[PDB]
């Protein structure tokens, strides 16, 4: 039968306004609550996600797992103009979906769809893609490359003291070793934020971690 990625997005052209991310956002999770889509209802972690952006306002975010859009939407609409998101996302259906809903909310030209493996394309972002280092990084993809997918942004030189990494879903279905690595570790400094998820009426979570340099090469 139709995909739900496929069905997302014919809601958000028959509902949503062209060009008012907002009602981008609202129609996605609108249609996802009537299904009872509960990873896929994004407010209550879009509060915290919101927070952050006008907090740092950073000028080069990367998102690892852009599914329909919603998160990278939500993020780019709060973007000054010439910052820029890179998204990776490794289902070319999925990044074939989150390009045509960048477009209706006339989001376009501030994202960069990354088409790959995230362990596969952050090695290229130095090089590549001319990337120094990054401002933010929201991880929302397969929960196990959380903490590898850290432990190679670190090794590539991506990011900085300041950086701010962001992970979704640390809680439900949880990224334990993630966590015990960024809260253990004198290179982040950590906060948690409560995100409620619908149906299992659970409380999920989001971990801030930000970088502060690496350790010492010695011991
Ligand atoms: N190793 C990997 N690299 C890149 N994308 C990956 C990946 N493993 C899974 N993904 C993608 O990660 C996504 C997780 S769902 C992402 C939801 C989105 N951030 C939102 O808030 O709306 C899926 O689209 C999946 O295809
Ligand atoms: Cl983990
Ligand atoms: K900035
Ligand atoms: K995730
Ligand atoms: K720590």
């Amino acid at each position: 039968g139709d995909t739900k990625e496929q069905r997302i997005l014919r809601y958000v052209q028959q509902n949503a306004k062209p060009g008012d991310p907002q009602s981008v956002l609202e129609a996605i999770d609108t249609y996802c609550t009537q299904k009872e889509w509960a990873m896929n209802v994004g407010d209550a972690k879009g509060q915290i996600m919101d927070a952050v952006i006008r907090e740092y306002s950073p000028s080069l975010v990367l998102e690892l797992g852009a599914y329909c859009g919603y998160s990278a939407v939500r993020m780019a609409r709060l973007l000054q103009p010439g910052a820029r998101l890179l998204t990776m996302e490794i289902n070319p259906d999925c990044a074939a979906i989150t390009q045509q809903m960048l477009n209706f909310a006339g989001l376009q030209d501030k994202v960069t769809i990354l088409n790959g493996a995230s362990q596969d394309l952050i090695p290229q972002l130095k090089k590549k893609y001319d990337v120094d280092t990054l401002d933010m990084v929201f991880l929302d993809h397969w929960k196990d490359r959380y903490l590898p997918d850290t432990l190679l942004l670190e090794k590539c030189g991506l990011l900085r003291k300041g950086t701010v990494l962001l992970a979704d879903n640390v809680i439900v279905p949880g990224t334990p070793d993630f966590l015990a690595y960024v809260r253990g570790s004198s290179s982040f400094e950590c906060t948690h934020y409560s995100s409620y998820l619908e149906y299992m009426k659970v409380v999920d979570g989001l971990e801030k971690a930000i970088y502060q340099g690496p350790s010492s090469p010695d011991k």
